[PDB]
């Protein structure tokens, strides 16, 4: 609830550029999304050889231990199941892995940390090894029926025109060799403002193809895809589809939605977990809290009139006397958004609702109380 | 159906120009082989600017498909699964369905109905419980209950123009004096969406009325209403 | 030894003897109906 002083924080922002925490969620994140089940490792050095076996200890931890976070891939690790975890359904933890194999090294689950796409029932569990419903079998069949949908076309516009002609095949191959050289010569010298002959006998059709249907179907099936994905086809085509709204109204607030969800259940235990190890490693007394920026983008106008309007509502209450004029200025302070990131750290008014408007007026009226408690004072030197 | 109905299409459209050619039959099978070749070549080779040779008695024909009526059978069965459902199409699929109106002004009302009628009745007993039976092993003696967020979400667009529009009704009342400042400020403190999360301890003024400009009027004429009855007798001190 | 077989009775409550919460799939309960639950649709507990 109070902010912590420079020499913590350049610290903490160093520790965390040489561990790469970015891009660790990032990857976290997409190879669950590929895999339907990632670990993650947090890495520290100790002299037990067990300690790993050992259930995790959140006093145990030694200074300068912490080493980094490393992720393994679902194919190298092996579940392991004790007796108490398939004891009986009333337990907590039933049908929970509470061992891993990783190049015959035991892992205890609690010095883990596993996110898991949707969760399957308990009996497919064994299935999918205890593990997450993968995207990529949800959306294989669907990609490839769409690419397969939008490279078909360009194959029929390629020869969209045929042309035959009729003739005494007989005679044609009884000397060819000539024939032959004359329809090349055509063929090659072909286009309009030319005349072909023919004999009275023969004749000459033409055939085309309409595609004038492909778009529909590509552009359903480029929906669908996006659809599966919980994603706006925004995003993933660049484009909205032909002959559907792009309003994208409630579009952005679902994706805004989703990406909130996101971040509450999949990157917050981690990030938790490692500041939690971080500030135990470096003899740091203070307890931490994550606190997320907010998701939504935008330009820079839509900055101006998102300050502005924040800016007439503080205006209001400092007036009103419900808040103070310093208490602003380190919620302006915080907030990155703010135009003004370089403040220095000087103090302003602390008392609630000391303008400088309203202090001036402060004195004028006590000033003058005093001067007409005396004059009624001194009136009552006469008359008695 | 829905899934099937789809999947139909694009298979269709992979089937959709087929074509023909009678020949002599009894010909192609007395000696095949070099037939078989010539087809392939044509076929190896087709495109347009292509003439292709037939005999007197040879015919070639064509066919294609029309594939303009998948699209509104899709989209209905898909309203009809999101129908189902009781959730808007606009976040199963992600669009409004073709050839629908997308206003979704009142399916956003709808959803959200839905939605703290789900938050009152799944999650409400269990936490009560589960926060009762907490508070009896935790041996917290003091009763609680639980109060529910709204459930919208908004941009921050829209929660500016949401702050400011409630500041103006604090300043409204402070004024007449229905409510007092702290207990605004209170207000203003336990609200999520609200910016202000960095209050401190200390507590403002208590007695609702009392706005800082509503102090300095008070005194200017608690004060100037002494003066002016000590007037009063200095004027009557005279006259009688 | 049998608390759970009893009715609930929020009184008896130990510091500490909260753990967490469990769920069960529907296949790995069987409910069991009794006389009373089964005695007249007057009850207010008739089947359940």
């Amino acid at each position: 609830g109070r902010k912590l002083s420079d020499e913590q924080s350049a610290l903490i922002a160093r520790r965390d550029m040489e561990f790469r925490v970015k891009d660790n969620l990032v990857e976290l994140n997409r190879f669950k999304n590929v895999f339907g089940v990632r670990i993650a490792l947090f890495v520290v050095e100790s002299d037990d050889p067990d300690y790993y076996e050992k259930p995790f200890n959140p006093d145990g931890v030694t200074p300068g231990s912490y080493k980094g976070i490393s992720q393994i891939d679902p194919y190298w690790a092996m579940p392991q199941l004790t007796a108490g975890s398939t004891a009986d359904p009333s337990s907590e933890h039933f049908y929970e892995p509470d061992f891993w194999i990783i190049s015959g090294k035991k892992y205890h689950r609690s010095h883990l940390v596993v996110v898991r796409g949707p969760q399957p029932p308990d009996i497919l569990k064994p299935t999918y090894i205890f593990g997450g419903i993968p995207l990529t079998q949800r959306i294989y069949e669907r990609v490839y029926a769409a690419e397969r949908t939008a490279n078909e076309a360009p194959l029929l516009a390629m020869s969209k025109r045929t042309s035959t002609i009729h003739v005494d095949v007989e005679k044609a191959i009884a000397n060819e060799e000539a024939f032959n050289a004359r329809l090349a010569f055509w063929i090659a010298n072909r286009d309009n403002h030319g005349v072909k002959v023919l004999g009275i006998d023969e004749g000459m059709e033409q055939f085309d193809t309409n595609l004038a249907d492909f778009d529909s179907i590509i552009m359903n099936q480029y929906q669908l895809v996006a659809a599966i994905a919980k994603t706006p086809a925004t995003k993933l085509l660049g484009t909205s589809p032909k002959g559907f709204n792009a309003t994208g109204e409630h579009e952005t607030i679902s994706y805004h939605e989703e990406l909130e969800s996101i971040q509450e259940h999949i990157f917050d235990p981690l990030l938790e977990r490692h500041y939690l190890l971080l500030a135990k490693s470096e003899e740091i007394d203070v307890q931490l809290e994550i606190v997320w920026n907010p998701v939504d983008s935008t330009s820079s106008q839509q900055q101006a009139e998102l300050n502005n309007k924040k800016a007439a509502t503080d205006e209001i209450y400092i007036n009103s006397g419900v808040v103070s004029p310093d208490e602003v200025r380190e919620r302006l302070r915080d907030d990155p958004r703010s135009g003004y990131n370089r403040l220095t750290d000087d103090q302003a008014e602390t008392e609630p609702g000391m303008s400088p408007e309203n202090l001036a007026e402060f004195e004028k009226a006590g000033a003058q109380s005093a001067k007409a408690k005396g004059e009624a004072e001194r009136a009552e030197a006469q008359a008695g």
